[PDB]
């Protein structure tokens, strides 16, 4: 039994793995792709969105809305567009470019081009999916979460058929982009703040506290290059230099011998979440801070001591370590993935 | 010579005045009505919205938008009419049919979305020569939710709206008034847009325009020949309040707020002027809400001006504004009749 | 039936009128002056407190101490005399000692210390039968310093402040007064601390309290028959920021502030008061010193009360203010002579 | 050469450790010890000061004072005195009290007994120190920061001659007391706000990024034992039993095997500060945060990125760890002390 989803997310290398995952693994029925702003324009995502989908022959298949290109009450921290930064850099992609087939969405808004893309595009498709949905319709977010704001401000009575799979967040370890915040959320504090007040089913499958030991090593490459090579020595090319584009930086700025990889572990969530360990908590997300607004506040510790004690209801599930086995069946999903595309595109 | 608007409301019996001067005045052709949330739910503003129009004559004629239920990031105030004092079951079920669900390919008022304006107003912005007008009297959450949609757009619309206190304090809250304190992140998001902004309505000119016993006896000299109803349902809206004002905000006659700020699109002559950088205070644990301007600073002597204030009525504003008032409620009781 | 006093204060001429009535009233016992920082420097405020004495011919009686130089958690807004408009050349070169060194055991001036009123104020706080009174007119800096070491004596101290705006706006801020938005942490301490605390004299009451030319010719009848010297002093100080006022804050005659707290002590009869719980808000960006109370909400049925508000002096009370103020300046006269 | 030094502490029973340490060191010259408000009110701190010094004998020869109540714009986090908790919980302290000698600091106050002590008794004693000192002077701080934050408000032209070195802060790992701050700097965030501000040279010396290091394993307790027993069996217990009077709370809330030891380990910095890497960077202490207040923020990463596109000047050194080595010297250093009390007690 297939899972109907709908993914939103910045890509960003690691939300093109992310596409990757989602799309082509069986269990996983992706209606359609939303993009967000992030450290660039949401215009440059919602393009990396269609390159990863064109790469993998399914441009043609899956509708791309274009979303928000802010967050709610503070400023982008997008880039300016004359930087010339892709958000997909270290590959060519002029010719995945001028074979772009038409989007999708576009039949499906009635418009005929994508300069009537609008950030509210998707509401009326995802109203349609969580109305249809027996139970909950599931979204897996690994950018900002603007997009989902905006829609619960649109729709509050959906909040409560929908759940949510997320990248996002730091809660045992530190942040990244600020010193205890992790970029998805800080970028974006007030969104994740709506939602986990809205009633949605939210979880943190995806925090640093997991990503961090999700690993890009000598030993993952040379498995990429095992399953893909003998079917397109190209894609694999591509799937390396896109994996190792950032290594410097989290090397001599982060201390990272081998890079992390981290939106795909949202979707293998959702794929498989057996391998996940789960605690429910009530998590407040810092708004007011000046230098630490977006960190992930839990009462964990409050449960640890004395747990019928506690006021504040539970507002969501954090993942905060993969089980034993777990690291290797993901890795195991992903390449088995990468083997696939690599057949298709030969 | 008239000029294309939009009213973004919340009525309330303030708006409800203010929707009667918009659509009556020749100089104002008011394309749509979005109605917001506020001390009512955003379903009740706009079924008061409706309500107003067909009193008078006009709901089979001006599509009314239901707009966003809560602000951006606080909680609504909204509690379990908004429009008190008079009997609205007969004009509820003469309601003719929204223009707007045509406007929009929907069967039924259930479909509504708080999105639904958007398209509507981009094609009026597109289309204007210049700048298209919005004259804003609730929160301003609608407004503040289209420019996130069409952040492009914000160059284009110039706003008059009817919001905050700037030399006299506030009314809900200390220091602040309502329409901004129920939303504070959406005026500063719209003050930092580009939108060409005027606060043409802060209580420093409403807290002066004030329903008196004279002002009482002009309406019904003008509208009891015409239609006798129609004279004592305006009284009664127009002092349903008056209580509650003089009882705890110290008023012997009642203020009428968001008609001034349509009144300034028709005659800004009758309006002073003065441009500053207005901060909206979001931070604030008492104070959210507050209009914090550098107009002492500038008075004295750095932060870009990003609004226009109307600080008071110039000598006859006062009596320019009950005459048009007055005109409209006139023109209103002839088309009711006896 | 006089009764004993402390006065925190940072002239500044309002200060320094507040320092004559307290002084020179038979119904003040005042013990000590305590300077705090403000538009000056604490050590110019000390120097401007012993200016004041001096002038008056107190210096040799009533000890001064110099108090804090900053905020708690903020910084100074102190810049690079705050006594213009007369030459006190001669009054600083006779200057007699402090009698606050052979209280501290200091040899001189340099030993001063911030913290040195302390052990002073406890004595009196100590001795007091019921609460001991503190009138403030600058920074309340220094009194919640003293809550912070003392914190027992709180609940013994009754406070009468020039501080605040309550139903009108701010001077030095669009809706916060100066004294409270140098230091709201400060003020925010003492109303949580247990002190008895009014607001005498918000602007409010102090913006009603205006150097008129009546008031300048009473004035004049009173001290120039004694003092023509002292006469001319007291006019250029009285008058020293008049066009300030005028240009900037619209004032036709300057208001007169701190001893309006001093007459709160010497005759409370002639105000009006109000319970309310004060909130001073401390996290605004822009709102920062805001006096934030229940009163609307009092005025329409949680919090308890922590503070009583001054809103307006009762029918009379400016001329007897002015009576009292005019009396003091007469005596003063006839001490310093021609 | 000896370095002349003031203790600010609030034992506590790292505090405890922290003060044998200064006390015995023959490198450090303890001047007088003031304590603060922490999970006990002052009067509590003050008295388990006294305790401690007279414990190891010296209760006699160093004054100690008695400083603030509450942090400065905050409320106290300490218990009511009606919960009857110490702050020195595990060991029986009648002997140790009713033998307690005379505090010396009421002679130099001219004081006739405890009761008249007030918060600010130490200003004239440190202004006296500051003054006399070549350079500049050494203060230990191993609890809230209030009683120095007062102080330079007292003292605002002291701030150039003062050097800090202090427990407090969590930098590279998350908090303990709340999620990503530390119990010191989170009681009162505007304390060590102002003294960042106020031209003291400050130093992180024991931050939970070194102190989560230090740990009182079985090898520890058995070198312990092996140095003090021969001497006092009765001390060997007292100091085993204070050591672990929160093992079972840092084993099932924190997940700590061993409980570490915090607040000795600043004053081993002033004692051998060759055994600690240093970087100075500027640190904004978060004060604004609902959920994040006391959060130690750095531009330790821009500086890794872009060292000469910072704006910031630095305000403090941080140590991030102890060189090899390092741990193995202090408890050197801590045993040689507790050896040296063990044959004074007898
Ligand atoms: C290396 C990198 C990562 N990211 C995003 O950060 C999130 C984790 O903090 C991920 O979703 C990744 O897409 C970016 O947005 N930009 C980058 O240059
Ligand atoms: C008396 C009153 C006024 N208002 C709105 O407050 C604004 C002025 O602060 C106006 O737009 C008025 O509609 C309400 O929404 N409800 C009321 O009961
Ligand atoms: C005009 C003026 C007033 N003040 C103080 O402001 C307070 C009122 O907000 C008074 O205590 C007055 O001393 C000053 O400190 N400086 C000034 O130049
Ligand atoms: C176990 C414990 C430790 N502390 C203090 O926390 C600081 C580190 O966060 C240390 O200075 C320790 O004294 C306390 O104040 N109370 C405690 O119960
Ligand atoms: O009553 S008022 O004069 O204020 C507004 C009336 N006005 C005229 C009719 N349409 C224009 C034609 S269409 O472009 O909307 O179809 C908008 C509404
Ligand atoms: O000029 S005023 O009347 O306002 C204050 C004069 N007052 C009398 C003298 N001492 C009391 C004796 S002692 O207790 O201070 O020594 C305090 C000062
Ligand atoms: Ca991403
Ligand atoms: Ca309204
Ligand atoms: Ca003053
Ligand atoms: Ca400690
Ligand atoms: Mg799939
Ligand atoms: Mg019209
Ligand atoms: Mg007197
Ligand atoms: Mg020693
Ligand atoms: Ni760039
Ligand atoms: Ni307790």
């Amino acid at each position: 039994m297939s899972i109907k989803c709908a993914l939103d997310c910045d890509p960003g290398h690691d939300d093109l793995a992310m596409i990757m995952l989602a799309v082509y693994s069986p269990k996983l029925d992706v209606q359609y792709i939303s993009t967000t702003h992030g450290n660039q324009t949401v215009n440059k995502t919602y393009q990396n969105a269609r390159r990863t989908l064109n790469l993998i022959k399914r441009a043609d298949k899956i509708p791309v809305y274009r979303g928000y290109s802010k967050p709610l009450t503070r400023e982008s921290v997008a880039c300016p567009e004359i930087h010339g930064e892709s958000g997909l850099g270290g590959v060519d992609w002029s010719e995945i470019d001028r074979t772009m087939p038409r989007n999708p969405a576009l039949d499906i808004l009635g418009y005929k081009d994508e300069s009537e893309l609008r950030p509210d595009d998707f509401f009326k498709h995802l109203h349609r999916l969580v109305s249809a949905a027996e139970d909950k319709f599931d979204i897996i977010s690994t950018g900002s979460e603007t997009n989902i704001a905006q829609y619960l401000l649109a729709y509050p009575e959906d909040a409560k058929k929908i759940r949510m799979t997320t990248m996002a967040g730091n809660f045992m370890i530190v942040g990244n982009i600020m010193p205890f915040a992790e970029f998805n959320v800080l970028i974006d504090p007030e969104a994740i703040s709506n939602i986990l007040q809205s009633g949605v089913d939210y979880t943190f499958a995806a925090p640093l506290d997991i990503t961090h030991t999700v690993l890009v090593t000598e030993k993952v490459i040379n498995d990429i290059k095992a399953a893909t090579e003998p079917y397109s020595p190209k894609f694999t090319e591509m799937i390396i230099k896109l994996l190792f584009f950032f290594k410097d930086t989290y090397r001599d700025v982060f201390g990272f011998i081998d890079p992390p990889l981290h939106d795909p572990v949202a979707a293998f969530h959702l794929i498989a979440p057996e391998w996940f360990e789960h605690v429910r908590c009530h998590v407040d997300i810092e708004t007011k801070g000046e230098y630490t607004y977006g960190c992930c506040c839990t009462n964990l510790i409050l449960k640890k001591k004395d747990p019928t004690k506690i006021v504040k209801p539970d507002n969501a599930t954090v993942c905060l370590k993969l089980k034993e086995g777990g690291h290797d069946a993901f890795w195991n999903q992903m390449i088995t993935v990468w083997g696939e595309i690599a057949k298709e595109i030969g």
